[PDB]
């Protein structure tokens, strides 16, 4: 159980001017061509997910990507002012694998319904993990990997409202958002199926009612913050979309087609240090991202529940937690 500056790899290519793949050329190696896995067998380890040195490395490192990827014009700290060119630049988030250095392993959990935080039954050994797409968001964790089982509710302790809840779904919900074509350069919209949007729901309300036994769970919107919170907001080839999720997080959800409104913003409140990042006005022509949701970020209301519901609202804001949605059933060890 020892802290190691991990190495990444990558499929990135040399003649690729995607910025994922530019910054991966630089900073990390090719992608291990014949993985190794070593099943070890009775063992049982503890892993928690909620300490994982993997996670600010991951946070270290994709604070470097959007450095050089999504520099802003313009940023705005309480000790600092910067103005600095802005180029646009080609944006797809690609898989990075997180590999540990000589003299170290990196222990996978492979219980399919660990909660990340307790013993690992089913360990094995990797040189790196599975690749991670360094994806940002609120709300809703996109292109993320599926619970293989059930859905699984992961937090540092539930009983505590104050911290943060990781669903993890298993099954994939698609979300398809564009800026069209063009009157308002900055209107975009989202299109998800009710059918399905509301049966993950029902999934997740199923498995959130086993830990709060005769209690209703409601689902809500946000209660207030930043909207980088308050709505489902993420960036898409380059430009930071901030979406309407009222009609996702309600208890009555129908089972139509949803849209959702979404503005493009060039002001944003960072998720890497606290201050504001200004942006130039988003390029022409159609901008779509059409994602996977695979997982949320839900916060519980505190306080006596005197309707015997347990309230739950999208959050999210610390982008750690999106990497720990990830990084969950990995922890490195010091082979001797
Ligand atoms: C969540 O994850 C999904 C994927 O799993 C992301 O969606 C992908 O988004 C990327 C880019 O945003 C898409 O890739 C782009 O596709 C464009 C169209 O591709 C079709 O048409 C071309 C041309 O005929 C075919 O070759 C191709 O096979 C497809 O059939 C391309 O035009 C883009 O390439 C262009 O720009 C690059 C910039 O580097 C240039 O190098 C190229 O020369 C070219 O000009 C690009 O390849 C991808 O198709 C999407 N996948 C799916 C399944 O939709 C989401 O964006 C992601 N969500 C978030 C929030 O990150
Ligand atoms: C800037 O903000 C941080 C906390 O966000 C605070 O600790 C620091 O004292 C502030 N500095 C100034 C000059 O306001
Ligand atoms: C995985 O670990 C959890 C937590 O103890 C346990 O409830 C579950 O039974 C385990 N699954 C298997 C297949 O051993
Ligand atoms: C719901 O998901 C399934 C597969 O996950 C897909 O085939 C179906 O088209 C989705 N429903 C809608 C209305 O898009
Ligand atoms: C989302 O839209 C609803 C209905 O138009 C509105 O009441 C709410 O204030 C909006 N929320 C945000 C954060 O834009
Ligand atoms: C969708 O909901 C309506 C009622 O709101 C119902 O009549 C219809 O059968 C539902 N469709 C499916 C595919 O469940």
């Amino acid at each position: 159980e020892a802290k190691t500056t991990l190495f990444c790899a990558s499929d990135a290519k040399a003649y690729e001017k995607e910025c994922h793949n530019v910054w991966a050329t630089h900073a990390c190696v090719p992608t291990d061509p014949n993985p190794q896995e070593v099943v070890l067998e009775q063992v049982t380890e503890n892993f928690n997910m909620w300490k994982n040195d993997m996670v600010d490395q991951m946070q270290e490192d994709v604070i470097s990507i959007w450095d050089q990827c999504l520099k802003p014009c313009v940023k705005l700290t309480n000790t600092s002012t910067l103005t600095q060119a802005c180029p646009k630049v080609t944006f797809d988030p690609i898989p990075i694998h997180y590999c540990a250095p000589a003299g170290y392993a990196i222990l996978k959990c492979n219980n399919k319904t660990f909660n990340g935080k307790g013993p690992c039954n089913n360990v094995s050994t990797v040189q790196c993990t599975h690749g991670i797409k360094p994806v940002v968001s609120t709300q809703l964790l996109l292109n993320g990997s599926l619970a293989e089982e059930e859905i699984v509710i992961r937090s540092k302790n539930l009983r505590d409202n104050a911290k943060i809840i990781i669903v993890q779904l298993q099954k994939s919900v698609e979300i398809v958002c564009t800026r069209p074509n063009n009157g308002d350069i900055r209107q975009a919209y989202c299109q998800i199926s009710g059918r399905n949007w509301s049966e993950a729901v029902n999934q997740v309300k199923k498995k959130l009612k086993e830990h709060f036994p005769h209690k209703n769970i409601s689902f809500q919107s946000s209660s207030g913050g930043d909207l980088e919170i308050t709505t489902h907001s993420f960036n898409c080839g380059g430009e930071f979309f901030y979406c309407n999720t009222s009609g996702l997080f309600q208890d009555t959800i129908s089972n139509a087609t949803i849209m959702l409104p979404c503005r493009i913003k060039q002001i944003i409140n960072m998720w890497q240090e606290v201050g504001k990042a200004i942006y130039a006005p988003p390029i022409k022509g159609q901008i779509t991202c059409k994602s996977d949701i695979t997982g949320l970020l839900l916060l519980r209301d505190g306080g006596d529940t005197t309707d015997n519901t347990e309230i739950f609202r999208p959050s999210g804001g610390d982008m750690r937690d999106n990497w720990r949605s990830e990084l969950y059933k990995y922890k490195v060890v010091e082979i001797k």
